[PDB]
């Protein structure tokens, strides 16, 4: 009844190479970016959560709430002025998920990651789910209006901090992703629907699964899939306590007794992603991806 022979990357790899394992869905969030120099939300002292003091927020979390948004706006410009990537160069977890595009063997990457580096990395719409919105393009708020607007407008004005009104109609335009309190993409539900039916791998990394209804997806997979977390710390657990973020029952068993499908590899997740290729033959081909894709960025 086991689809892994044994709870372990090695495991992973040798269902990976066998005919079973056709359909990996990837849940990645900030921690496979932050060896692209993008800081992540929760890690002590680096993360966003840690930094949030000197925007005299009335709580930590007004920043991502829309109705607060909507009403003081200039505290989340001045913060994306901040934490503006210096750079995009997407990490080698990013061109992993590639590989795993060009073999064929992704169904889909569920991201919650804002930054757009699995686009740059060459995932096209099609594999990608982009959860909680990008970066990339920008929206006047007034329904009767709707405008678009670039990154490179939306750049301009988080640099001047001026804070960024329609040109149209001249309400505020606000950056695609989604805050707390906003509905995400109806492509979130329509593909969950399909992809997690057909499902035989769950990949999840750099994530610290604190997110709804993001994470409720770990549990939207079939009881027999086999899960691989790859972070530095375990995460999504179903151990029950107040405050957790799952549903009860839901949740990732790692270590108890009766632990037969998740496998958690602690570390950095372009070593654990290393590690993984080389045990399929492919760390040749990620190495000289990454080689040739960063160069290609370097040389503009
Ligand atoms: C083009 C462009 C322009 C700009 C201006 N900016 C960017 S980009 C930089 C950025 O920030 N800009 C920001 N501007 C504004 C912000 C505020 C904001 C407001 C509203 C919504 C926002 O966004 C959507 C959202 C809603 N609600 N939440 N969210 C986000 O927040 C969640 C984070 O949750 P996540 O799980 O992803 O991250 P974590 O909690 O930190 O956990 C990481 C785990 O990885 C582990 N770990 C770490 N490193 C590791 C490694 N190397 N190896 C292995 N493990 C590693 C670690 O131990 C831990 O376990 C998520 O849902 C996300 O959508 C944002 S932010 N791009
Ligand atoms: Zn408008």
């Amino acid at each position: 009844e086991r689809l892994l022979d044994e709870l372990t990357l090695e495991g992973v790899a040798r269902y990976m190479q066998s005919e079973r394992c056709r359909r990996v869905i990837c849940l990645v969030g900030a921690g496979i970016s932050t060896s692209a120099g993008i800081p992540d939300f929760r890690s002590p002292s680096t993360g966003l959560y840690d930094n949030l003091e000197k925007y005299h927020l009335p709580y930590p979390e007004a920043i991502f709430e829309i109705s607060y948004f909507k009403k003081h706006p200039e505290p989340f410009f001045a913060l994306a002025k901040e934490l503006y990537p210096g750079q995009f160069k997407p990490t080698i977890c990013h061109y992993f998920m590639r590989l795993l595009k060009d073999k064929g063997l992704l169904l889909r990457c569920y991201t919650q990651n804002i930054d757009t580096l699995e686009r740059i990395a060459g995932l096209e719409q099609e594999d990608l789910v982009e959860a909680h919105g990008t970066f990339y393009t920008s929206h006047c708020v007034s329904a009767s209006c709707r405008h678009e607007y670039p990154l490179s407008w939306m750049k301009e004005k988080i640099f001047s901090e001026v804070t960024p009104k329609c040109e149209d109609c001249q309400s505020l335009v606000k950056p695609d992703i989604v805050f707390f309190g906003e509905s995400l993409p109806a492509r979130f539900f329509s593909c969950m629907q399909s992809d997690f039916l057909k499902v035989d791998l769950l990949l999840v990394m750099g994530t610290s699964l604190q997110v709804q209804p993001f994470a409720s997806l770990i549990s939207k997979a079939p009881l027999s899939t086999p899960r691989l977390l790859i972070n530095k710390e375990k995460a999504g657990q179903s151990d029950p306590f107040l405050g957790m973020i799952m549903g009860l029952g839901g949740g990732m068993d790692f270590d108890s007794k009766k632990a037969y499908r998740d496998v958690a590899w602690l570390g950095e997740c372009d070593q654990g992603c290393l590690a993984l290729a080389e045990l399929l033959g492919w760390k040749k081909e990620l190495e000289d991806l990454v080689r040739r894709e960063h160069a290609s960025i370097d040389a503009q």
